């Protein structure tokens, strides 16, 4: 299967999953002076107060927070958005050493990490419609660094123990996605696709200007997690990350001057 790997990582994926190639492929680099602001744009509206998270996964590439989306519990609203946004869950790319790490890049700079909470259209009913439509999804994408510790990350890193390895999982209830944003909404929006296979052409990103903090002890605690399954040879899960993609005909819009 795929991976990021030398043998199976994202140069390899096009052979599975041809739209790798396409137009409007994610992630980008945010080129800032090449971005339009755009004063049309609403801001966002995030509404996380009665989120209702269920379980924390290893899936083999990532690590993800799954959230009650049978209701307009945690929904995204406004900004470049027509509708209502359910939260499906989110989870994060990053790197062996903190100069890599996060998907998108801002004038080529990478974070050590990039946060992404995955949100699909209600009008479609449910994520697998959602993702065969050009408006299906949307993804909230906030970058890392490494400085001061993030405290509402912290219930997060301290699970990651014990779901070392693809397949893992455990109970994940009460979690606040709200301590996992930055002070501003102010976001840059494209669109664009899944980051991972299957690559679908199904999302309009929403990518906020202000990086939140995080502390090297908490990335160092991603970068115990294992792509591997249990009893097979350990491989970090590290660099995780899928390479800028070309922009083609699409034009990064700014909310703000
Ligand atoms: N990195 S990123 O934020 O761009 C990733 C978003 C991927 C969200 C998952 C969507 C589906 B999973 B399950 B099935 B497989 B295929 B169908 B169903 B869920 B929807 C699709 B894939
Ligand atoms: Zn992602």
């Amino acid at each position: 299967h795929w991976g990021y790997g030398k043998h199976n990582g994202p140069e390899h994926w096009h052979k599975d999953f041809p739209i790798a190639k396409g137009e409007r492929q994610s992630p980008v680099d945010i080129d800032t002076h090449t971005a339009k602001y755009d004063p049309s744009l609403k801001p966002l509206s995030v509404s996380y107060d009665q989120a209702t998270s269920l379980r924390i996964l290893n899936n083999g590439h990532s690590f993800q927070v799954t959230f009650d989306d049978s209701q307009d519990k945690a929904v995204l609203k406004g900004g470049p958005l027509d509708g209502t946004y359910r939260l499906l869950q989110f989870h994060f790319h990053w790197g062996s050493l903190d100069g890599q790490g996060s998907e998108h890049t801002v004038d080529k700079k990478k974070y050590a990490a990039e946060l992404h909470l995955v949100h699909w259209n209600t009008k479609y009913g449910d994520v697998g419609k959602a993702v065969q439509q050009p408006d299906g999804l949307a993804v909230l994408g906030i970058f890392l660094k490494v400085g001061s510790a993030k405290p509402g990350l912290q219930k997060v890193v301290d699970v990651l123990d014990s779901i070392k390895t693809e397949g893992k999982s455990a109970d994940f209830t009460n979690f606040d996605p709200r301590g996992l944003l930055p002070e501003s909404l102010d976001y840059w929006t494209y669109p664009g696709s899944l980051t991972t296979p299957p690559l679908a052409e199904c999302v309009t990103w929403i990518v906020l200007k202000e990086p939140i903090s995080v502390s090297s002890e908490q990335v160092l605690k991603f970068r115990k997690l294992n792509f591997n399954g249990e009893g097979e040879p350990e491989e970090l899960m590290v660099d995780n990350w899928r390479p800028a993609q070309p922009l083609k005909n699409r034009q990064i819009k700014a909310s703000f001057k």
